[PDB]
């Protein structure tokens, strides 16, 4: 399975990918799942997580 | 919605989240969606893109 680029997205950080307008991507399987976007409610600091670091209360 | 970390993780760029185990997480609404990680079939780069920028080929 094949996605493509619906628009240019120029990297922020040394771990994001960028690309352009109509590229061609593959997802690639990794143990960390995919990414949310998490606020903590212990420490209240927020940030990207993994996935599957973590499960419904 | 809450979730809670299954296990310790400890951030290492300036964009994740660190957290230890049992800490309790709210998932936050971002435009870009949720994050993966890809592999660019146009340049051979690899990294983490946002998912609303991409479609099914």
């Amino acid at each position: 399975t094949t996605f493509v680029a619906l628009y240019d997205y120029e990297s922020r950080t040394e771990t994001d990918l960028s690309f352009k307008k109509g590229d061609r991507l593959q997802i690639v399987n990794n143990t960390e799942g995919d990414w949310w976007l998490a606020h903590s409610l212990t420490t209240g600091q927020t940030g990207y997580i993994p996935s599957n670091y973590v499960a419904p209360s």
